Formats: structure tokens, C-alpha cells, sequence
């Protein structure tokens, strides 16, 4: 059975033997990353012929977020369990994409508001959910030692979603939504 | 008029006469369940011919979540108002569905990542929003006496969404997304 | 480049020179409004021929939310920077719409559950995300002086989404979902 009922009184296991309340900042950080992952899965379900080029990298992002969640669930001083996530190559990978997408899209002009195509709009939602997860990761960091690589990546990731959102609009010839002064 | 403006200074009524700030953990718990309910409504709007079998139980879940919200809004020591939600039959009902859906879907293999069809992806989002509500319910529980039946149900409910998500993928012959080691 | 990396250690700038941790209630309030804005962009991407009448006002709401976010990011005692958002005309504008939509839709009957058409369901999600942002705005208010006009507007805005959701259902001849006693 997938249900143990062990969590019925509001406590849960993390990586290692530690049992925490589900409102613990560590469990919250893990959960926000999990919710982001689910949103990314939802976003990739909206891909069409015009935007198929985005499918692979979204899948890779889900893989990377699973690793982020693992590390958030891992106490830094746990002898038996260690961090698995390293920021350097995934973050440089994001930066390459941010750079590429930023140059191909039209120069603006005004501040950009979230929206456009359904996919671009979803990528904008991904941006804001990433930022929500980031806040909770910072909450955890202020109480416990974390894998700081996760925070670097999650910071960069919301810029990725912004750039990818603009690019998704561009791919369907949809103008970005702009703030009118 | 649906607006009283009574809430314009950030306070609000619960069940009974009590007035709380909108950031009170009780109001937050109620609100997270309400947001879950809205997400379930959104999810059921995505049902197609292949997945029509899921419509009725999602509607029943919305009914049950309304009852959960009521009880979260009810102080335990309120003489005039009492809990209405009982976990036993709804939770056994969920468990029956979890069991059925778990056996019909393919055995894996790897850890499952959220995604697949738009409906399955939405059900995965429902899973994570349920867990977010659960954390806030636990926050409330740590400060105030709650209807513990609500927590049992909400715990089980996220397993329901996981199982139903896999089942929704299965119903459209879509493989579950898997974590690559 | 859109990424400075200045935020990689979990701190960020607001309006003016102040640097805050990303989990600061002010940054959280700003972020929740931003997430609402993205959800509104997503919602407006779902508009069809039957509901095109809702497009313009949703766009105006995104403009207004950008102004709300600005003011939430502005300390009240900052000499160099001031509040830009005034509630009176936008809120009266919402109230006019709430009144109109409330009278055209069928009288009920039972408590309304969120759902119906995909757009109506999305507008119901907008309602709950607005309320989530409202809670965080109240959290900030309890620690710092805020532009209280933002809170008035955000309070009213969730009633707008409720009314607009019902109206969106009505526009496609879809009955509201009702709670069965
Ligand atoms: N509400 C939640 N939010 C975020 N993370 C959670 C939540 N509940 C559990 N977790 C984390 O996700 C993992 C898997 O969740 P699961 O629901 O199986 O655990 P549980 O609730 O403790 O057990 P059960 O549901 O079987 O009673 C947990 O081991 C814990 O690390
Ligand atoms: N932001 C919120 N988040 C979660 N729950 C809320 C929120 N605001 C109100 N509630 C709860 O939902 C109920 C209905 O909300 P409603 O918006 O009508 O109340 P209000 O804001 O106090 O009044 P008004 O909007 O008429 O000024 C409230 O009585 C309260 O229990
Ligand atoms: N996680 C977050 N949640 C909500 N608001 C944020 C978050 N991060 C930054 N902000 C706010 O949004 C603005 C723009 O975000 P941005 O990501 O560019 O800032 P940063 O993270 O400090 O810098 P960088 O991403 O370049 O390292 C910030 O100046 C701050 O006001
Ligand atoms: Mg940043
Ligand atoms: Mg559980
Ligand atoms: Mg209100």
C-alpha cells in the first residue's frame, strides 16, 4: 500500500531517521519544490508543435528539482546521508538558455507583465512558484545549514522561466504583455 | 451585495463570533483548503471522454473539502458550534480507490515524477496543493485543538491524488514520468 | 544579462536601498501578488469567444496588481520613494462589476463550490490565490506600515473573482457547482 498512515498525526520522516512536523520549515521547503515540480509537469503538458523545442529542457528541470528536494530533505550534519546536488553545470546550462532566449526575443520598452499564450502564461506561473519555493528555502537557511547550491540554482531558475516564457510567446508570434505607465 | 467591506482592515469572522486577523493560522488553514477545492474544480474541468470515470469522485472530494473547511473554521471549545466532519467513511472510500488504482497501473521501476497528460499533471498539482494545505493544518494543530479527522483525511487525500494521477495517465495510455538515476 | 547573481545568498533589494532576506514578510507579500498576477495572465489565456467580454478587465487587473506590488515593496518611511496606488476608483470599478455580475447570474439556493467551465474554474482559482496574497499582506501590515489602499483593493478583488467566475459559467450556460447539504 502507498499509505502507511504514519503521517496521520502530522509528523513525517525526512532523509535519515529524523521525524519532523509537517509544518517544519524543512518539510515546507521540500514541499514547495515538489509543488514547483508538479507545476513544471503541468506546463510541459501544454507544449504544442510550435513549442516542442522546450519539452526536453523542462523534463531535465524536473529531474534537477527532484535532486533539489532530496538535498532539502537532508540534514547537513547527517553522517549517513549527504548532499547530491551541485549547482555549477545545471546553473551554467540555465544561463546559456537565458542568454539565448533573451537575445532572440524583441527588445522592450516597458515592464513585462505575465501572460500571452497558454504555455507562456504557464511558464510565468512557473517563475512565481519558483520564487515562492525560493522564499521557503531561505526560511530554512536562516534556521539550519542547507545545501547552498540548491539556492543558487533556484534563484537562477526563476530567471530561466522568465526568459523561456518570453521565448514561448515569441515562438507563437505573441507579443509580451507590457505595463502601461 | 456580496461585499460587506468588514474585512478591509485585514480582520475576518470564523464560525461563531470570533474575529481573527486574515494571517491567523486558522484562517490560513481554511484558505489553503479553499485553494485546494478551487484547484480540484479546475482539475475536473479538464476531464475528457477517456477520463470521465473520474468526474463523480472529484465532485465528492469538493463536497468533503467544504466540510473540512467548515471544521477548520470552528474553534473546538465553541459551545454553539461543533465539528461536522468524520474521517472514517470518506477515508476508507479513498483507500479503496488508492488500492484499485495502484493495482491497475504498471509496476515501476523508478521514482515517479509529476506529469503526463494534462489531467494527470493537474492531479499531480492537486497532490502538492493538498500537501501544502496539510502543512498549514499542522501549523494550526500545534497552536489550537482541531478536528484531527480533517488531518487524517487530508493526509490520505494526497495519496489519492497520486494514485488517481497515475490512473489518469494509464487511461490515456501515457507512461508515468520517471526519475532517471 | 537578466541575472545579476546578487540574490544567490538569499537576499534581495526592494524599492529604495533596503536589502531584505527573501523570506521577509514584505518580499513574501510582493511575491504572492506577483504569483496572483501570473495566475491572472494564465486565466486570460483561457478566454474563448463566449467570454471575450472579460479580456479587457483582466488585463486592467494585471496593471493594477503591478502597482500593488510596487507599493508593497515600498517602505512607508522611505523619503525618496512613495506609494502610487489609490484604492477608490479601482475598487469602485470592481464593485460596479461585482454588482452587475451578481444580478445577471441565477439566484441560488445552495453554497457555491468552485468549478464549472475551465475559465470559471480558473477565475475561482484566482479568487483563492487573491485570498492567499491577502493573508500575506495582512502578515506584513502587522509588522510594518503598509499602503492600506492595497489591502482594501485586494479584499474586494477576491469578491470580483467570485462574481466573474459565476458570470463566466453563466456566459457558457454552465450551472454553478453547488454544495449538497
Ligand atoms: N504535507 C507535506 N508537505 C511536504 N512534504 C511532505 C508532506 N508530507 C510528507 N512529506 C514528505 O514527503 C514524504 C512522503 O510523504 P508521505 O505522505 O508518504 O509521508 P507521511 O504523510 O509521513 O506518511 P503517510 O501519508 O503514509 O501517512 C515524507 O517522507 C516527507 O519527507
Ligand atoms: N484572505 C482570506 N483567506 C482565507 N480565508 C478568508 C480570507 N478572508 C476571509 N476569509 C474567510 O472566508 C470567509 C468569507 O470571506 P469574505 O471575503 O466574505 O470575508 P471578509 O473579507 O471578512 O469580508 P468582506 O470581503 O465582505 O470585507 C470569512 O468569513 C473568513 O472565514
Ligand atoms: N523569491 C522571491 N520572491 C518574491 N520576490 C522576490 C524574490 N526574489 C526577488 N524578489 C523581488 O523581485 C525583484 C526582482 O527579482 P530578482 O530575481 O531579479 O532579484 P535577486 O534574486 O535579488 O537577483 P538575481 O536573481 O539577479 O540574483 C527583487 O528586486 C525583489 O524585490
Ligand atoms: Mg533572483
Ligand atoms: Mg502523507
Ligand atoms: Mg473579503
Amino acid at each position: 500500500k502507498i499509505y502507511t498512515k504514519n503521517g496521520d498525526k502530522g509528523q513525517t520522516r525526512i532523509i535519515g531517521k529524523q521525524i519532523l512536523y509537517k509544518n517544519d520549515p524543512r518539510v515546507a521547503a521540500y514541499g514547495e519544490v515538489d509543488e514547483l515540480n508538479s507545476w513544471v509537469g503541468y506546463t510541459k503538458s501544454l507544449i504544442n508543435s510550435h513549442t516542442q523545442v522546450l519539452s526536453n529542457e523542462l523534463e531535465e528541470i524536473q529531474q534537477l528539482l527532484f535532486d533539489c528536494g532530496h538535498d532539502l530533505a537532508t540534514p547537513a550534519d547527517d553522517e549517513r546521508h549527504s548532499f547530491k546536488f551541485k549547482q555549477e553545470q545545471p546553473t551554467v546550462w540555465l544561463e546559456e538558455k537565458i542568454d539565448n532566449y533573451t537575445q532572440v526575443v524583441p527588445a522592450v520598452k516597458k515592464f513585462i507583465l505575465p501572460g500571452g499564450t497558454q504555455l507562456a502564461s504557464a511558464l510565468h506561473v512557473a517563475r512565481t512558484i519558483t520564487r515562492r519555493a525560493e522564499r521557503q528555502i531561505v526560511q530554512l537557511m536562516r534556521e539550519e545549514q542547507i545545501n547552498q547550491d540548491v539556492l543558487i540554482f533556484i534563484n537562477r531558475l526563476s530567471d530561466y522561466f522568465f526568459a523561456a516564457a518570453r521565448y514561448a510567446n515569441y515562438l507563437e508570434q505573441q507579443p509580451d504583455m507590457l505595463y502601461r505607465n
